[PDB]
């Protein structure tokens, strides 16, 4: 029973006509996004943080990659597991940017600025889930079994993160996932480097390091559309807005949680590695590195959505920060991804 | 220097109303194609291949591997390292099923039977790697950093089958394929056991055992599709074999061997994992289970490809014997994959 979208698929809500901004800003895109990838040859590789297979030094450093992972408490793990799976559903990721409408690579091999950035930044988010999956390997600390299962549940879940096939609304999510995962991936990396494993911070440090230029490719994006209509950008930042920006591992199902995703960020929520704090913090950073605030020429609607998106974040933020029920006054519960152990919500 | 298409980029050359056919037939895919998925509980999974790390005997179980592996000769890694890195590539193969243009996912989660296939079929593509990669992993007889080096190069090149957005040539060309990995599947864990090493039979034999499945789903499309639209799946088949059918792997690139997919398509074919016999033994078991050459009632042109399409393989099969050089006189040459180590082509 793996949870389902409870909302009506809209499809193509941009208008045809469109397209043709982004079809036009191609060479705009060659010049000022794909500068932001990283050249094959000069990337870092996963064995680059893992114990060499094909060194005389193996098997020490498997034993003291597991050796380390016993000082980890479980409640770390959860949180790092959840990073995980969220990481290796990257096809539907892809999928995902393949789905807006100007920006879309229709053969999979296209020459377009958008289509070779959509086959780069996948190929260079597949590094992070290949290296958290043989970590978590390794450790001894996890049931890998369940974590596969959770991570079919979850590909063939798919995820529907409400950008009807709008590249102004698709740049505004990714771009904020993005800051998302950054922030996720920086604080397991603060964490892990105080409970005594400093390669585990470096693992979750470059991995961070790469979420931070996708961001900032992001951002330009969006950064020209606000340009080109500042008002329509507007419309779009407001419309995610009061959708809610939406977690693409929300559909995690482990074949006995029904609510395995709420129970995970509960447990990232109490270590601090993505609080509901952050939600606000990353809306925040948007309109301030937008300067949605600094916009003129915008219609009576769109004078009410600059309004709203500006007046949000300290909103949430009262809302959001207030919590005192599930933080103190949370339950002990088992994960399967951790042979059932149990820790606080 | 990765290698591009030399073929222009051709798109939707399937007529716009023949769309509304698959909008139909959603229901009769969730009655005979749906059932040939494998449900998530009743799935293996790669753990139940591979060491386990949460176990007493982990570090004997490794041990135990890593000396099998020994015995194994660097001509089967490098075939087994080709077929790793073509099954990594899944992100790929998930777009190109998305590009068709009766049966693509709009959203990412779009509840009709030919996304619902989509999102299942790449959930359990996924396991495929998954296992591979790890195994590779452990052997400690091939080089990880240059493998994943090929993997974030295949996956930035993506890949063109020249299926030009339609469904009727899409499942002709993922028909062919599906069969293409079961049988290098089959035949690796064939030699495997040969070799020695029961368990990367049984890891090989498991991941052809989905193939197969995958393979009885696709045809049984083209066969629903052979009985509504009698002529056109006659020149959809005849025209994908006029282009041929190209491997997803194919502009394969390590950094430094341009003719990569070359050179480790000749090794296959010289170990007899796939050679170029099996290409023809596809096309005519897939003429003869479509029953072409009983197709009556058919239109002019599409006489002639059902003629063609009917003489091809045998003309292949010829065509394909006279190979006095590339096998027999074969240089050596090194793979990066192997530490630059060298195997007869
Ligand atoms: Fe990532
Ligand atoms: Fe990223
Ligand atoms: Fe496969
Ligand atoms: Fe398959």
């Amino acid at each position: 029973m793996p949870p389902r979208e409870v909302h009506v698929q809209v499809t193509h809500s941009m208008p045809p006509q469109k397209i043709e901004i982004f079809k036009s800003l191609d060479n705009w895109a060659e010049e000022n996004i794909l500068v932001h990838l990283k050249p094959v040859e000069k990337c870092w590789q996963p064995q680059d943080f893992l114990p060499d297979p094909a060194s005389d030094g193996f098997d020490e450093q498997v034993r003291e990659l597991r050796e380390r992972a016993k000082e980890i408490p479980d409640d770390y793990f959860v949180v790092l597991v959840g990073d995980m799976i969220t990481e290796e559903a990257l096809p539907t990721y892809q999928t995902m940017l393949n789905t807006l409408d100007g920006v879309r690579d229709e053969t999979g091999a296209s020459p377009t600025s958008w289509a070779i950035w959509t086959r780069a930044w996948t190929a260079e988010e597949n590094r992070h889930g290949d290296l958290l999956n043989k970590y978590l390997y390794l450790s001894g600390r996890v049931d890998m079994r369940q974590i596969e299962k959770t991570i079919q549940y979850l590909i063939g879940s798919g995820m529907d993160p409400r950008t009807e096939n709008s590249p102004y609304l698709g740049f505004i999510y990714t771009s904020f996932q993005e800051r998302a995962t950054f922030i996720s991936h920086g604080n397991t990396a603060r964490q892990a480097k105080e409970h005594g494993d400093i390669k585990l911070a470096q693992i979750c440090g470059t991995i961070a390091a790469d979420e931070k230029r996708h961001e900032t490719a992001y951002t330009k994006i969006v950064e020209k559309l606000f340009e080109i209509d500042p008002d329509g950008t507007v419309l779009a930042f407001a419309d995610m807005m009061r959708k809610k920006i939406s977690m693409p591992a929300h559909l995690m199902y482990d074949g006995r949680d029904d609510n395995l995703f709420d129970h995970f960020s509960a447990v990232a929520q109490r270590l601090g590695v993505y609080t509901a704090k952050d939600y606000a913090d990353i809306l925040e950073f948007l309109v301030g590195r937008w300067k949605v605030d600094k916009l003129t020429g915008l219609s009576a609607e769109g004078q009410k959505a600059q309004d709203y998106v500006c007046r949000l974040p300290p909103r949430i933020r009262r809302l959001e920060e207030r919590a005192q029920g599930r933080a103190k006054e949370a339950p002990t519960m088992p994960f399967s991804w951790i042979f059932d152990r149990q820790v606080k919500l």
